[PDB]
């Protein structure tokens, strides 16, 4: 009865909390993650990024990015999934996080509701 | 599916661990405390309350609080009932904590396997 | 509703984070645990063995500790199990942990993917 894992996107520019979980030989696991920010101060690009590895591995991209790109007033508000998959023959456990980072001058408030990551 | 959550309850004035967890738009979640102390050293009332808001929003109380007075030698144990509800029309992050407070002089410890907020 | 929980086992002379759950009277929940190193650099005498207590008093062994013995070069893999029983009469938060200690010489490199203690 493995568990549904949720952990907030605290900013812009942010690591979330690790989402530990253990993974069956021939499983997989799908995760999403939001986070949204605005009305923007200035020219922005908001990027959300998982990542996962096994424990004690590198962590690597998991899933394609979101990307969103806006300016002055705007609210960026991109999305992404990934699923973690094992086949390596064996119970395993794995590690999942979500990266934001931004370019450009701007800044936008976290609306901190609906920005997390979950799976 | 979501998991049961479970934090401590360590102290007679004290604030628990944050309960954190997403819910649907229309879903309502139900959250339990309790704490067991003593035996006093005076007189003592010692109040229970759960708290609850939308993640990075503001705490208001959620459901009655739970109430209990004795003198020296007493041993409290009040307990109390909430819950949370999205109707906010989408699935958001919710956050609940335990608040417990005293009036008189008097304190108790803290009996643990059972002072604790669950849901 | 109380969700599984898994936590890392990360060296050969260790204690993991806890494992803390609520369970009711007359309830049993079962944990298991194991840990991989090698390739030993000596000879290495690996335990791994649960402890549990009710919340905020004393650990105490949980289970037949796990044991495996070895030369340079070999890669030792114990495992143990390990039940919690609550027969105090009213509901009560357990905590587990997963001690693992070595005599011997020899050290082997932790394979953490498969090192955990879950339950």
């Amino acid at each position: 009865g493995n568990p549904v894992l949720t952990e907030l996107i605290t900013g812009q520019n942010a690591t979330s909390n690790v989402l530990r979980f253990t993974l069956e030989n021939g499983a997989s696991r799908q995760f999403t993650a939001q986070v949204r920010a605005g009305p923007l101060t200035g020219n922005c690009t908001q990027t959300i990024q998982l990542e996962s590895r096994v424990a004690g591995g590198t962590y690597a991209n998991l899933g394609t990015a979101g990307v969103d790109s806006g300016t002055t007033g705007d609210t960026l508000f991109p999305d992404t999934l990934g699923t973690v998959s094992n086949s390596s023959g064996q119970t395993q456990v794995y590690e999942v996080r979500c990266v934001t980072s931004t370019t450009g001058p701007g800044t936008g408030a976290i609306d901190q509701p609906v920005s997390y990551v979950t799976g």
